[PDB]
């Protein structure tokens, strides 16, 4: 093969919960990854995220908070014993978030927030940023260094996606984009990079035969 399998599939976003529970988008809808064997299934995004938005371009969790933004949006779930949409939402990202300093930004590519930090990377383009969680709209983002011009989705966990780690300490960081799965072992080794790393594919991750 379905979507799953096919040459044109372009994933939107990744993000995993405080449970464990692993998504990966792609547009309208998602699949579990973290299941045990539930079937293939993609779900429209309403699925699990009953009053959500149509379509996620970035997402990630912080806390036991899970973030899906649209476009401009972003959508804050409670996920107590289910996601809950929280009270006032969706914003403007500005108002959550904050802006970078030069640009006003439209869409926005991907986000990871690593295990045991409040650091949020978002990515735009050919701009990686990371920003405080903990101040809100008054955060600061600063532009960091990196080997990619542009991403689909991002995700940082200690488990590995797939079976196999890359990390040896840390979480692995994984970023995505067309049919590639690239995965760091460190924020660092990412700013770091010169060269991308051998990728894996996507659609084996999702249970292709290719
Ligand atoms: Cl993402
Ligand atoms: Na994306
Ligand atoms: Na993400």
């Amino acid at each position: 093969e379905s979507t799953r399998c096919d040459p044109d599939l372009v994933l939107s976003a990744m993000v995993s919960d405080n449970h464990g529970a692993t998504y990966v988008f792609s547009g309208s809808h998602y699949w579990r990854l973290d299941t045990n064997r539930d079937g293939w299934h993609s779900w429209p995004i309403a699925h699990q995220w009953p009053q959500g938005p149509s379509t996620v371009d970035a997402a990630f969790s912080w806390e036991d908070k899970l973030y899906l933004i649209q476009d401009t949006k972003v959508y804050v779930f409670l996920t107590k014993g289910g996601y809950t949409l929280v009270n006032g939402y969706p914003k403007r990202l500005e108002k959550e978030l904050g802006s970078p300093p030069v640009i006003s930004l439209e869409a926005v590519d991907a986000a990871f927030v690593c295990p045991g930090s409040s650091r949020l990377h978002i990515m735009a383009g050919r701009r990686l940023w990371w920003l405080d969680l903990k101040s809100g709209a008054q955060a600061t983002w600063t532009e960091l260094p990196w080997p990619h011009e542009k991403v689909d989705g991002a995700l940082c966990m200690e488990k590995p996606l797939g079976p196999n780690s890359c990390s040896t300490s840390g979480p692995n960081l994984y970023l995505i984009h067309g049919p590639n799965l690239y995965c760091y072992r460190h924020v660092d080794k990412l700013n770091a990079a010169k060269n991308l790393p051998q990728p894996q594919r996507v659609s084996r991750l999702l249970g292709c035969t290719h």
